[PDB]
């Protein structure tokens, strides 16, 4: 009646053979996982990792946060681990007034999602989110026995999946930092995470080391834009456009109300030693049911590369900033064709003819607007910010239109009429490779793929 748990999402216990190769599995479950967003993977009894650090060295500065449904929150003092600890356990313990292994968590829950509705509460916690530092650093063991040695080179060590061959993000030689190093989550009682998706929608694996439980709820990626427009009417502040990557706006939502408006929610409490993974454009959003210390990175996979594609597509319509160009990552993995893996390079070569044949109609329409002058251009040479298409904001690599009169500024080929008044002769098509540069690279890949 007044919080209604959505079902549990699936939960896999892989065998130590389907535990060896995270990114098999990963696309073994893809099937069932996609139809509900999230996972939950419980590794061999095992397989169990060595947390060490010292709770008095690992200092953080805490995020401060409001529990408010619908109020907006962007999405990017100091504590140890010790006080914060002391503070969490605390602060649990005297809401309750009880010891905190004996608050149950449907009551946590139910809870939580009171407290975000009544306005006259107005609860305040803090949680610890960044990437590891010398002063943070990963909870799974990093270069600096049989055993202690395996899980320095474990697929599901997370400092390894996104440096692996099998994440196209490890080929990246761009700054990506946000995404493929681990982020360390330092969580307290209702602590939360608003509903988001990830960047470029890709993959997201998140793993509990230890503490109490975190609360997820995830909707499939077939459902983002229903979630969206649930979103949108009840909460149209969120999606004013943003004047930069770090001004992102989310929010706490009940999943009743998602539910209510027919979008499928799955929930799990996730527990130390357990994986969630969160498919490509799978929404969730979850909380905290007590102190605990998690780590999470981001991963694409070749069953990701086209989603990729369409996000940035995506983000082009909504003048969302990229984190990093698609393009520029294919023609990249192109390029080192003779040391990718065959699938991979096969995956690469299918995503590269779409780029090629969308270029080529591209530069055919823009000729046609009476663009007739043009140059070579090292996008990648150039900052982030020097080429974002002024308009939309994509960031540039396949091909942009400059003018004179405007020093610096781009566009995109679909936004060769915002650049300035001047006629379209006086322009220049910037472009990276010509289409006769194109086709080999492309081939080079068949050749790997056999
Ligand atoms: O654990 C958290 O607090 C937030 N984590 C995620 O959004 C994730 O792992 O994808
Ligand atoms: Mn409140
Ligand atoms: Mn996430
Ligand atoms: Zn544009
Ligand atoms: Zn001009």
């Amino acid at each position: 009646s007044m919080f209604l748990p959505p079902p549990e999402c699936p939960v896999f216990e892989p065998s130590w053979e389907e535990f060896a190769d995270p990114f098999a599995f990963i696309h073994k479950i893809r099937p069932i996982a996609e139809q509900t967003g999230i996972c939950k993977v419980r590794p061999p009894p095992d397989w169990q990792p060595p947390f060490a650090c010292d709770v008095d060295k690992l200092h953080f500065t805490p995020r401060i946060q409001r529990l408010n449904e619908l109020e907006a929150q962007t999405r990017v003092r100091d504590y140890t681990l010790r006080t914060f600890g002391e503070m969490a356990d605390a602060f649990k313990s005297d809401y309750f007034n009880m010891p905190v292994h004996m608050v149950p968590t449907e009551l946590v829950e139910k809870e939580f999602w009171r407290l975000v509705s009544t306005i006259e509460e107005d609860v305040t916690v803090e949680y610890g989110a960044d990437i590891a530092s010398k002063e943070f650093g990963s909870g799974f063991p990093v270069r600096d026995s049989p055993e202690e040695e395996e899980y320095l080179d474990s697929g599901w060590n997370l400092n390894n999946m996104p440096v692996m061959e099998q994440s196209v993000l490890a080929h990246i030689t761009a700054d990506i930092c946000g995404m493929k190093l681990p982020w360390l989550y330092v969580g307290m009682c209702f602590s939360s995470f608003c509903w988001h998706i990830e960047d470029h929608w890709s993959y997201s694996i998140n793993y509990l080391h230890w503490g109490e439980p975190k609360t997820w709820y995830g909707v499939p990626g077939y459902a983002a834009e229903q979630l969206e427009n649930v979103m949108k009417k009840l909460a149209p502040e969120l999606f004013v456009s943003q004047p930069d990557l770090l001004h992102q706006l989310v929010t706490i939502m009940n999943p009743n109300t998602l539910m209510t408006h027919e979008v499928p929610v799955y929930r799990t409490n996730q527990c130390a030693g357990e994986f969630v993974i969160t498919f490509p454009r799978a929404y969730h959003s979850g909380f905290n049911q007590g102190f605990n210390f998690a780590e999470a990175v981001n991963f694409c996979t070749v069953d990701w590369l086209p989603l990729g594609r369409q996000c940035v597509e995506h983000y082009r319509l909504l003048h969302r900033y990229c984190v990093f160009s698609h393009d520029e990552m294919i023609c990249k993995m192109a390029s080192k064709a003779d040391v990718l893996d065959v699938v991979v390079a096969s995956t690469v070569q299918k995503d590269m003819a779409i780029m090629i044949e969308d270029e080529k109609a591209l530069r055919e329409t823009v000729r046609k607007l009476g663009v007739i002058d043009s140059e070579r251009m090292d996008f990648e040479l150039l900052p982030d910010d020097e080429r974002q298409c002024v308009k939309c904001k994509t960031t540039c690599f396949m091909s942009a239109i400059s003018c004179s009169c405007k020093p610096g500024l781009l566009v995109c080929l679909h936004h060769v009429k915002e650049l300035c008044s001047c006629p379209p002769y006086k322009y220049k098509l910037r472009y990276r490779y010509t289409l006769d540069d194109l086709y080999p690279m492309m081939n080079a890949l068949k050749l790997r793929a056999e």
